[PDB]
């Protein structure tokens, strides 16, 4: 077969080594490629005839995606780690150290091992198709740099420029890596190996300068100012739960103060142990379930047409659906409300999205003007009688949404979908009336639209297969991460996590202050507190599904007593008006977040606060690890890589524990069952270990078969 790395030696004095991996659509850079990279640079100091090298990718999405990750998952030690990091060391090094010029044409992505291959190369030359990406995204793996980005990337772009994309592994495009230095040009694509070759003649590249700000820190003192000012800032935001976090401001540091060898050694030793840290075990199963999420169709019917989609119901909501079908989809788009202001609200809505990406950004107005005519609003019915799926985002009432299932049977084409945004009432009950009730189906949103990668799929009994394979590939076009739920109350995401915000609500009447709470699950790994959480969400939004929760369950989803009633009642719905819990009030751009002292009283406080934040966490934890095996029993979700998937990207599960079930099997099913046993004995029946979970504890069940 054809080599990953094919040369062919050009009659002026240059090489080009084509990477074209046959297996795969992106150049993976697999571990046993090094012979064939080892094979070629002997042919390149055979001659010194020779003046430079490139390296082109030859493939139309990427140039270098990154390295393999499964060579990771394979190490069964550190050691074995260690040496992929070593053997990826050397290569990086040989290349480097060849006489002649060695350059990189870059195209498409360049990420991981392929930025390593491209910073041991002496110069680069990218494309400004915005396909092309520079990062090193290794730490959202719990990695590091294994092929000395670590080291390479502060010699050549700044280091606290170099600490930020390694920090974070956010993709850099052609605009913005120029400017830094991390390529030296920006070429289109139609010349770019003709623009590397010129770069291969020259004898020397620039001996390029330091920005301003880095060499403001230049100095004993300023380097190490830095990194405690920058190990304070990430302290902050990791919250201490991250070790690649504190492993990469380590490996930086000691490469600039000690010797070459060293710092690669540094870097081969933090990459080997994280390799074997539970954090990466569990980052690393999210990427796995992300990738296995994006090849599941749902289902195995082809897909019914796709090419325009209407909305009933327009304000904020709607205009987030349409926003992310016509900005992400690039499916046009139409808008029905009967109420005008809802039209003009989602009108406006996309139009303040793009307005953002104008300022400091991707800019290109003409594009946004050129985007926002695939969104049209109307209050008429003029427009729909072709849509192919229509996504009902209207009250929540049953009476009213199967209206406007008789709507589309009527006024669509026949083989339209309708897809409704309902959170609490049942898909089977929305289609009893249908006459075509095969292509009705649920299709889940979350608010913020675009703050959430997460949307629930929920056909009932009577939903098509081909309506199922269609719903779920508009959704990964809008950039959705899909998971498809049975039809039962509360779905998944919303269902594990009512008791959680009801134990943290219950232990705002027993005593607990709102900043104990939320500081308590934010160190535990969330994002934000729970009683914040319902905030933004929106009070009355969060709690609007507490009754029908109350009505197919039982009092485990009970809330206490009359508080959810009294804050309703006391004109306090949360951020949307700016009253209740946090107050939203205050001037200041970073001021600190506080609360609104009169919460306390409207709540029917009863104590003095006696419970640490562990507790706290655990006791809001346990009751939604109980309602995630529950759906994961009663198959609500199809799998355990939904049920973690669904609760990492919906809830904001803290990743480094890998999801619910992930964390189950962290901790050991018995162990869990323990715990809970304990909190049911001291706070209530609500803690009692789920049927299934206790059969899982008996014996010697995980939830993933494969253990470690």
């Amino acid at each position: 077969m054809t080599s990953a790395f094919t040369l062919n030696v050009r009659l002026d004095n240059i090489a080009v080594i084509t990477i074209d991996v046959p297996g795969e659509k992106m150049n993976t850079l697999k571990a046993e490629f090094a012979s064939q990279v080892r094979a070629i640079i002997k042919q390149l100091r055979e001659n010194k005839e020779l003046r430079g090298v490139v390296f082109v990718s030859a493939k139309p999405d990427n140039f270098i995606a990154g390295a393999d990750i499964n060579m990771i998952g394979n190490c069964k030690t550190a050691q074995e780690a260690e040496a992929l990091a070593r053997q990826g060391q050397q290569l990086m090094a040989e290349i480097h150290a060849l006489p002649i010029q060695v350059i990189a044409a870059i195209h498409g992505a360049c990420l991981g091992g392929g930025l390593e291959l491209a910073l041991a190369c002496h110069g680069r030359v990218c494309t400004d198709d915005p396909k092309t990406v520079l990062g090193l995204p290794e730490v959202q793996l719990g990695l590091l740099p294994g092929s000395g980005g670590t080291q390479r990337l502060p010699r050549l772009i700044g280091v606290s420029t170099a600490l930020e994309m390694i920090l974070t592994g956010k993709q850099l495009r052609a605009k913005q890596a120029l400017k830094l230095g991390l390529v030296d040009d920006v070429v289109p694509h139609s010349i770019l190996l003709e623009a590397a070759v010129e770069l291969a003649k020259k004898e020397r590249p620039s001996s390029r300068p330091l920005p301003v700000r880095e060499r403001i820190l230049a100095g004993p003192l300023g380097r190490a100012l830095l990194f405690k000012m920058v190990g304070k800032k990430t302290e902050h935001k990791t919250q201490g739960n991250y070790p690649a976090t504190e492993r990469i401001l380590e490996v930086v540091e000691t490469g600039l103060a000690q010797g070459t060898s060293s710092g690669y050694d540094a870097e081969a030793r933090a990459f080997g142990e994280l390799a074997m840290t539970p954090q990466s075990q569990a980052l690393r199963s999210i990427f796995f379930a992300s990738t296995d999420v994006k090849k599941d169709p749902g289902s195995d019917a082809p897909p019914a047409p796709l090419n325009s989609v209407g909305i009933l119901g327009g304000g904020l909501m709607g205009g987030g659906i349409a926003y992310v079908t016509a900005c992400k989809a690039g499916i046009p788009v139409r808008i029905k409300d009967i109420n005008p202001q809802g039209i003009n609200h989602a009108l406006k809505y996309s139009w303040d999205q793009l307005e953002g990406k104008v300022r400091r950004r991707h800019l290109k107005a003409s594009e946004r003007d050129k985007q926002l005519a695939l969104i049209s609003g109307t209050t008429d019915y003029r427009g729909f009688a072709h849509r192919d799926l229509i996504i009902e985002a209207v009250f929540e009432n049953l009476e009213l949404k199967q209206q406007m299932v008789a709507e589309v049977e009527q006024n669509c084409a026949a083989h339209t979908i309708f897809a409704s945004n309902t959170s609490s009432l049942p898909i089977g009950d929305i289609a009893a009336h249908a006459t075509r009730p095969e292509q009705v189906i649920g299709l889940h949103f979350f608010s913020p639209v675009e703050k959430m990668p997460l949307v629930e799929i929920i056909p009932h009994a009577g939903t098509s297969a081909q309506t199922i394979a269609t719903t779920v590939k508009l959704a990964k076009k809008q950039g959705k991460t899909p998971i498809v739920v049975r039809d039962k109350a509360g779905f998944y995401v919303n269902r594990i996590l009512a008791p959680y915000i009801n134990e943290a609500i219950r232990m705002l009447t027993q005593g607990e202050r709102v900043e104990h709470i939320d500081a308590a699950l934010v160190k535990f790994g969330f994002p934000v507190g729970p009683i914040q959480l319902l905030d933004e969400v929106g009070i009355d939004t969060g709690t609007k599904i507490i009754p029908v929760l109350e009505a197919a369950y039982g009092e485990r989803f009970s809330a206490p007593a009359n508080v959810v009633s009294s804050i309703l009642n006391d004109d306090r719905k949360g951020r949307k008006n700016g009253r209740g819990f946090y107050l939203y009030g205050q001037k200041g751009r970073k001021s600190k977040k506080q609360v609104d002292p009169a919460i306390y009283p409207l709540i029917g406080t009863q104590g003095q606060g006696r419970i640490s934040a562990p507790q706290v966490a655990e006791r809001c934890v346990m009751l939604m690890l109980n309602e995630a095996v529950r759906c994961v029993d009663e198959q609500v979700i199809r799998s355990v890589r939904d049920g973690d998937i669904g609760a990492v990207f919906g809830i904001g599960f803290p990743p480094f524990l890998g999801g619910p079930f992930r964390y189950i099997d962290s901790l050991g099913a018995g162990e869990v069952v323990a715990i809970m046993q304990r909190l049911a004995t001291q706070y209530g029946s609500r803690f009692t270990p789920c049927e299934r979970l206790v059969e899982m504890g008996a014996r010697g069940e995980s939830f993933w078969k494969t253990t470690a």
